[PDB]
């Protein structure tokens, strides 16, 4: 029953995009950041995704590849300026 996250992994992309969207705010709040996933209603993903994900954060780089896909797929819906 009681969990914290699934995995710490991320490489498929496919046409699903709509699903994708679902699997991106819930891994970003799985991963222990969802102050991210929150501001997807908010219209505040765009925030300079390259600069946050460099603010050194975590040691472990393979971590910035799925905080920076999950945050990218609802960018295009998104479309804030």
């Amino acid at each position: 029953m009681h969990h914290h996250h699934h995995h710490s992994s991320g490489l498929v992309p496919r046409g699903s995009q709509e699903i994708e969207a679902k699997e991106a705010c819930d891994w970003l709040r799985a991963a222990g950041f969802p102050q991210y996933a929150q501001l997807y209603e908010d219209s505040q993903f765009p925030i300079n995704i390259v600069a946050v994900k460099n603010d050194h954060d975590f040691l472990e780089k393979d971590l910035v590849e799925p905080l920076c896909r999950r945050l990218n797929t609802l960018n295009k819906c998104a479309s804030m300026k």
